[PDB]
């Protein structure tokens, strides 16, 4: 439940009720034979598991510092790390004996996912979205409704992220008996940081032993972008027992951390208690203070407890990156790799390049590539222009 | 050079010279050891080989037929069959000493495939599209502007895909001493439709292991989209001999072939030379027609000629879907499966459902799920 002093269960008493039943189901689940089987087969044969890691060479020979692998999470079904989440909690719930999902989502990614793995297996999908997000995510809504799931705008609060959780959790007090709530990061409460963890780990292991083979050795860094953190979670996960290993969390400078445009909960903000969990929050008097990054994963005013406790720790450093070296990063892996990388994950692209040139060749860089950047060019066309 | 009576090189002499460096090349290469190191490479860390074999569970118990699997060629890096081909001819053009790659294309997907192939191997990149074709795949062209290609308007002609590969010969004759022209079909003269089919049969070998592996035999049936025919061959090319498995190839019916607005070559077209090759063209006082098909990769007037060979042996039957059924197709798949077919797939996706209605249930479908529907999105959107 807590990852030091982070995370917890800060809800109403009627919560605990879906939540003690949801870890019950998770933690006879998670181990068992039959569920396991179905997942990796679902993993496989519909997602595509696994990804490649891939050399970029000619990044790498360009800055002339360090090797920079990328773990190309851009190529499993659907275009992000998101689907390893949405199957695994998906099959969950319908090994639970849940007919419908629920989610929220922001950038629509994640609403995207749950409606690709509530089709796949036959369960009703409704996804709870703020309405200035529908309004500026219009393609992944229609992707969400050519997948068969109903999307309801949320117009209470800030009409955003925030809010769309909000009134989840409010539906899922009155539905849970035939409804599971598929948590779309490593946020909420116990058990949800865990549990999407757990099912993006794969991300890792499959890191892990791809570098191995490649190149005999672990890699001195992994560099990976934080938005609520599941993508970093899954790769820094396995390594983080092995210490020599440098975990590296990027976040979303915006316009620049003096602007007060940006989404960086762990280098500016201060611990909070929101959406169930104790971590650190971008906040005012209390309040949740408006966010921004260009990527519009990136935009959640706070992050998950496991990475709060991983920084108080030191076992993983974060840092930020502008959107303007996002976008720099966003041409410069299309052109040099013939990779259309997802703004989010082009932070961290942003960061290893940074990184690498302070390196030895010797040196090793893996970058999570947590998504392709499809879903992003109309963003891209409107800021970079034509 | 030719499948029976079909494809062959009638072109000018002007021609003559870069097609006999290119099959030279090609001979040299498509054995050599470090070749085929460097392409598995290419494919496997940066394309993403193998592509799954997936079960349509849902969509085969809703039909009640035939089992439906799906080669998942959505998945490879770029989201369409493509890849496999861009690859494979730009690093032929690496081996050859070529810097430089040019190639047509009318939906852009073969642009952004030869666009992305080009970067990932530091090539320059031009890519000739007729004007037509610029106007109606603002994304594609952005992408593969992104990508660090040129785009080139082609205004000459119907300013169509016909007129794009017309000025990309002529670039070539131009320029081949250090461009490589990358076609983007199993078309145009000897030895493109070799060439181009064999890059894509990797699509073929994987799904007879993965159909082994998954049921313990071969497919009843094999069935794929039909443009200029090269996710077809990919798939259908390690089968062939293989006399019990059915190939069907599915062409673009458009609005109707009563219409007049349709892309079917080897349904309603006629034989005729053109683009280097003796094939299947739909024809008007001999001119060749226009085409259409809601999937843009579709909308080809003629055909690979290993497909007319194949149809003349009755080895493979070739059939056809309207535009109508391609997107239900494309509705059906997404709300049942969870995957969003591109519309070109889509019409082998709406026959093999028509045809497993009919079949057994220990008969077993293999669609060529050439391409995924991102980039048709705003298309079925404006729709
Ligand atoms: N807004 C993003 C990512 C996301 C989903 N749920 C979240 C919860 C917390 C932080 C980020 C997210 C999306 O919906 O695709
Ligand atoms: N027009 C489609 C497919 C295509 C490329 N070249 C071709 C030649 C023949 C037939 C089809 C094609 C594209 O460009 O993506
Ligand atoms: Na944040
Ligand atoms: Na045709």
């Amino acid at each position: 439940m807590w990852f030091g002093e982070f995370g917890g269960q800060y809800v109403p008493e009627t919560l605990i009720e879906p939540l003690k039943e949801l870890e019950k189901a998770y933690k006879r689940f998670k181990d068992d034979e039959e569920f396991n089987r179905q997942l990796n087969y679902y993993l496989k044969t519909w997602a595509g598991r696994p990804t490649p890691l891939y050399y970029a060479k000619r990044l790498t020979e360009k800055i002339g510092g360090a090797k920079i692998y990328l773990k190309r999470e851009d190529l499993v079904h659907g275009g992000a790390h998101k689907t390893n989440n949405a199957i695994g909690q998906a099959l969950l719930a319908k090994f639970m004996g849940k007919t419908r999902l629920i989610a929220e989502t922001g950038a629509g990614q994640h609403g995207v996912a749950t409606a690709m793995a509530g089709a796949l297996l036959g369960m009703k999908v409704d996804i709870y979205m703020g309405a200035e997000d529908v309004e500026r995510q219009k393609m992944n809504v229609f992707r969400m409704k050519l997948l068969g799931a109903n999307v309801i705008p949320v117009n209470s609060g800030s009409r955003t992220l925030k809010d769309a959780i909000n009134e989840a959790l409010r539906d899922w007090v009155a539905t849970f008996e035939y409804t599971h709530y598929l948590i779309g990061s490593v946020v909420g409460p116990h058990p949800y940081p865990t549990i999407v963890r757990d099912f993006q780990s794969v991300i890792g292991r499959e890191a892990k032993a791809q570098i191995l083979e490649a190149e005999g050795q672990l890699p001195d860094v992994i560099v990976a972008c934080v938005g609520g953190g599941s993508n970093a979670m899954g790769i820094f996960y396995p390594f983080v027992n092995d210490k020599k290993v440098k975990l590296v969390g990027v976040e979303a400078g915006g316009k620049g951390l003096e602007s007060g445009k940006h989404s960086a909960s762990l280098n500016a903000g201060q611990v909070g208690v929101f959406h169930g969990m104790l971590s650190y929050f971008l906040q005012d008097e209390g309040q949740i203070k408006p966010t921004h990054s260009i990527a519009p994963g990136l935009d959640y005013p706070g992050v998950g407890p496991e990475h709060a406790y991983l920084k108080k720790i030191q076992r993983a450093e974060y840092v930020t990156v502008t959107d303007e070296e996002a976008l720099k990063a966003f041409h410069e892996l299309s052109r040099t790799e013939g990779i259309i990388p997802a703004l989010e994950s082009a932070h961290a692209v942003a960061y290893a390049m940074k990184l690498a040139k302070e390196m030895s060749r010797d040196e090793i860089i893996i970058v999570n590539l947590s998504g392709r950047g499809d879903k992003d060019l109309d963003i891209v066309l409107k800021v970079s222009g034509n």
